[PDB]
């Protein structure tokens, strides 16, 4: 499930002693210096969707200051929650409303309350809402293979290779453990109590060596990890088309195969992104990333941001971007970060920010 | 496998715009004020092994510049190993040479490389060389809950843990399409039902077999026979009166005494300390294998009295079995326990390194 953000206040969050900034559908433009406090704005959105993780109070606390706090109003299947979180002191506390009636209050319930909401973990849920600083450029430079990598990773694959090679550590030390013992199997009373002993402890470790294995192959390539291919590839592949037809692409037909390979399928040739032309590169690649969003929540999402999505692009890039953006329709709430003002002519609204002295400060104009 | 750190190059990373520290073996004190960019350095180090973990290359790149390069020459294995990560406005890159010939050349083998030579990921790695700032306190005071706690947290129970709730996440996905498919059951790849159960099955028998406690004793049986040879070692290098020291299954230390068996939070003050590196030190060389080339003990200092902090210093003038003692701190006495001193001084937002004395 996916929300629509609507509004946020902040009191010594970073920059922001005292910032207030509302939100609206359609494509929002928030534009200011680097360093003004932009960024800060949303991971204090985050904050107050899953708060402390143990992580540090240091971090976000206004410097000088020693409490914070943050207040955020979303909207997740039409239903408008109210999300309380402060620290005051050492002191924490959390509370949820919906639709104005108290619905969670403890900062224990909160996040319980938040997860059975939204319906995934805190990062699933970041990726198919939050896309990095520059990533639709990194994305066009890295090698082919390594534009297949990525998918896998914002899907969550690596997750569980990465669980794969730990369970595989368990396995071959309970081989290793198997072998100190069958060693030791070839003052007389326990000699021998410990010699059925080392007996047992033998017959224990190949019993959930053989477990450890299986549920070992489930953490594997072709076991849960095939699974989830499985189930990305068609939802990918599907927005992925339907993306194609929104930011006009030239091609009646884009595949996704099961490692992940973006295939345009055209009059001569069943090219990569890599075949295509900057200007498509472009379109095809947040075509991509806004597909993989909707494949981590399961639908369409409903607000995207994009954390400065022109980066390292050219002077011409940047322009071929910014059509693009005046294309998307399909995506209720697009927040765009960004210091580069011509921007502003894809926005429904801008909300400037500029940084005054060590404390950010919010205007709307545009 | 344990490694010796030789000498890093660093451009624009964090307050680094241009720093090159070459290390020294013995014991090298990094000197420096607070916020001086000394701990960068060894961020900088790690970022050069294993490159952007998972990451954003805002976070490590000197604001104003849109480009950061890290060049790291250590050893492993009497190998001379220099790595080289760099990342230019969204353009990535790393190669690894060995002993002078290239090695591996692309990020992905290059990572790849690193995690074949050093023989673990990079947290069990990052636990076998550096101390953080803190964590010595941290077991001079701690509960013995914590304590015992604590220790396994070091040994990796946390990384086991995911896996745990993967588990159980994959069982609920699992049970979320056996479900779909009883449905389209009713209302010849039935065959899927049964792979499905099977799995639900083997997931479930490793999910109780390893519960709240399960990789709690796998930890045992892996760490503890090593953490107490190692930790024995350390005893007698700082001249413990005491000839043996045990470690009970639950990661608890129990000094041996003429007097017989005696706890950590009975022993004197001073040994109290010697006792805290000990374990910390050993737990390290049980994290590798063997014994630890190189341990960088970052501020180490911090959260000490006077007094203590004048016992770990004399404590660290008996370290002879780790070839390369690393210590960061802005306490200018230490120098005195240092072979090489290496200084850093934050000159308007730009680190500078010196060699002195
Ligand atoms: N803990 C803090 N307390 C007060 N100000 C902070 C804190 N941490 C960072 N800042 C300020 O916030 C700025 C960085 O904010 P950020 O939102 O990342 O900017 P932008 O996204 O506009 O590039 C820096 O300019 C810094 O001075
Ligand atoms: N991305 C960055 N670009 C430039 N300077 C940075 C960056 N990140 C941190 N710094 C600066 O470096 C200092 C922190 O460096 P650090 O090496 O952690 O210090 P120390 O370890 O001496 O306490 C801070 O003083 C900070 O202003
Ligand atoms: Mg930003
Ligand atoms: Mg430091």
């Amino acid at each position: 499930m996916s929300m629509i953000l609507k509004e946020i206040r902040m009191n010594n969050f970073k920059s922001h002693v005292n910032s207030r900034i509302k939100f609206e559908k359609g494509i929002v433009a928030i534009i200011g210096e680097n360093g003004s406090g932009k960024s800060s704005i949303f991971e204090a959105v985050f904050f107050a969707l899953f708060g402390a993780g143990n992580f540090n109070y240091d971090t976000i606390i206004t410097k000088g200051k020693k409490s914070v706090y943050v207040e955020l109003d979303f909207e997740v299947n039409g239903n408008n929650y109210k999300i309380i979180r402060e620290y005051d002191s050492g002191r924490g506390g959390a509370k949820l409303y919906k639709n104005g009636k108290p619905y969670a209050t403890t900062i224990s319930a909160v996040n319980k309350a938040v997860n059975e909401i939204l319906g995934v973990d805190r990062n699933m849920f970041l990726n198919s809402i939050y896309i990095k600083q520059g990533e639709i450029a990194k994305f066009l430079s890295l090698k082919p293979s390594e534009k297949l990598e990525t998918v896998a990773k914002l899907l969550g694959i690596d997750e569980f290779e990465k669980c794969y090679q730990k369970m595989g550590e368990i396995v071959k030390e309970y081989e290793k453990r198997l072998e100190r013992i069958e060693g030791e199997l070839n003052s007389l009373k326990a000699r021998l109590k410990e010699m059925s002993n080392l007996e047992k402890e033998k017959e224990k470790l190949t019993k959930f060596v053989e477990y450890l294995d299986k549920v070992r192959r489930i953490f594997g390539r072709n076991g849960f990890q095939a699974y989830l291919r499985e189930k990305y590839v068609p939802l990918i592949q599907k927005y992925l088309n339907e993306a194609f037809s929104e930011f006009d692409l030239p091609y009646s037909f884009v595949e996704l195969t099961k490692d992940f390979e973006v295939r345009v399928h055209a009059p001569n040739g069943v090219l990569t992104i890599d075949n295509l032309s900057g200007g498509e590169q472009i379109a095809v690649a947040l075509s991509l990333r806004l597909a993989i969003a909707n494949a981590l929540i399961g639908n369409r999402v409903e607000c995207i941001i994009l954390d400065e999505p022109t980066v390292y692009l050219d002077e011409n890039r940047r322009a071929k971007l910014a059509e693009i953006f005046r294309k998307v329709k399909s995506i209720p709430q697009m927040i765009i970060i960004t210091h580069h003002r011509e921007l502003e002519d894809v926005a429904d609204v801008i909300i400037n920010v500029k940084k005054d002295g060590n404390v950010s400060k919010v205007k709307i104009n545009g």
